[PDB]
Formats: C-alpha cells, structure tokens, sequence
C-alpha cells in the first residue's frame, strides 16, 4: 500500500502516454494502474505491484535506479535481462544489491538528464558513474513486478578447508 | 607441479629475505620452499600448495593479482580478510572471480610500482586501475594456500516466481 524503499539506493517510477511523460510523486494516484508494495520476509528488499487495468493516463511505465553517493569509491552494474546487479562503496566494504524489472530494456544512462523519464531514456551524455533507467511498455488487465533484495554471498571455499582439499585431488 | 592459471588476470608470485625481494620466474626453484599446484574438479580454477621446509633463501612470500586489461570498462575489488573478488568486464557482460590466500595482509597497491614485490607492496601513488598485493611471512616446516575459482552466479529470485511469491506474503 505505502511505498517501499531498496536496501540502498533510490528507485523512481514515471509514466508516459506518447511524447509526454513525468516522474511520480511519492503517493501519486495514476488512473487505470494501481501500486501495491510488499516487504520480503526471508532476506532484506520488497515486491512492487504494479497492476495496469487501462492506459487512458500512461501508455509507458518508466523506472530508474541509481546509487545517489558522489563520495563512494565504487558504484558498478551488471544486467543480465531483466535482472540488475548493484555493486556499491569501497573495497574494503563492497556491498551487493540485486534487482529483477519487467522487461530487459534497461540502459546505463546518464542520471543529470532525468527532466523526465523519456529524456532520462534516451540521455546519451558521457558519464563516469552512470544510473539504470528501464522502460516497460504497459497493456491493459496486465500485472507487473520489481523486485529489490540483497543476497548472503556464501563463499565456495574457506582458507581452512584448501588444505584437505588438496590433499584429497 | 606445472605452474597453473587463475580463471582471468594474472597471479604473480615473489619472495623477499631482509631488504632484498624479486619476483619469481614461471619455473624458478627456491631454496625450501616447494610449489605444488593441483586443478579444481568441480568449478574452474585451482588450489597452491606452497610447501616451506627452510628460510635460508626467503624469510617472507609475496603475491600479485591484477586484471591487465585498460580498453576494459570495470576493473574492481572486494577484501574480506585473507579473501579476495574480482568484479571485471562491462556492465553488459560482467564476470566475478574468487580467491582465498593465506594472510589477511592484503593492499590495493599500484601495478606501476612492481619492480620488486618490496616495491608494489610499500607503493603508495595514487591509481584509478589498482592491481592487489599481498605479504605472507614465512615460518620452517609449515604449509601455505592459495585458492582462485570462479562462483556460479544462483539469483535468489526470478521474474517467473515473483506473482506467486506476492500473493503467498
């Protein structure tokens, strides 16, 4: 019901309906699609909803993904479909968050372009630290879903398990 | 035996004695110290044995890693102890590599600076692309590991099952 955040970084939805297009305010009502957000119970993220009943107010639904902190030493990702992988801080604290969008139109795109999402989407303008925008064509009696969470990187192998190992080859 | 590869980048390895330090060639012998290397069954990488019997050629081990490729986009670290990650490629094609050494004395040091490994170690200047570098003293009748393998990338959650999981919470 009430908006729910990514374990880092921000995601903001807009729509467009032809060449016009905007960002969504915080708790902005849209006619014909509806918002329902859900938190995970296992690991730490959410689940967003977004139910399309018509298209009379947006005929597109747009997103965009950046890790707003100029001072962090690394901010990197990686897209694989729908599917994004965030890799932010320093390396001596690099934190993973993973993500999972409707379509698999997703563009490194440049985050000080972002007037409106249709602008953001189509900013080509050189840049060192780059944001995510994806586009997601909407159909009318449709469901669509996001998903934001963060995965427990569970190493293969652990230095006190290499001499065994070793021995065992 | 045969001196084995890690998965991408190239892992170098040297040896100091007091004030003195090089780094060894592809089949260089030292004194008291053996090098046994053995391919990984499962996944692909492999594990070092670094037998040490004596210190009178090497008092301490020294190690590199880097990913010498600068037309690549990302290039970067994560240390957790006396473990290590390697984050490189591009966004639409990033790949990760794994390895675990034998101290947690671990620096993101600078490639420019390798003349010896006493060198690149102590090496101080400023680097957009940083290469690591570790130091392992050495202690008579005692073992050393290295592991560098490759993880395969399990996402916790898929496109697919989101409408279930969404109803089920």
């Amino acid at each position: 019901a009430q908006q729910l955040t990514p374990p880092a970084g921000t995601f903001r939805l807009g729509i467009s309906k032809g060449t016009d297009s905007h960002w969504l305010a915080p708790q902005e009502k849209v006619k014909g699609i509806a918002f329902r957000w859900k938190a995970l119970p296992d690991t730490r993220g959410f689940i967003l909803e977004v139910a399309v009943t018509s298209l009379q107010q947006a005929d597109t639904l747009f997103w965009s993904f950046g890790n707003c902190q100029p001072d962090m030493d690394i901010n990197v990702f990686s897209v694989e479909g729908q599917a994004f992988t965030c890799y932010y801080g320093e390396s001596m604290k690099l934190r993973t968050l993973q993500a999972v969008t409707p379509t698999d139109d997703i563009r490194l795109s440049n985050g000080r372009q972002d007037k409106t999402p249709l602008l953001l989407y189509e900013s080509g303008k050189r840049t060192d630290r780059p944001v995510l925008a994806g586009r997601c064509p909407l159909a009318a009696n449709s469901k669509l879903y996001f998903c934001f969470y963060e995965q427990n990187a569970r190493a293969d192998y652990n230095y006190f398990m290499l001499p065994d190992l070793f021995a065992k080859i």
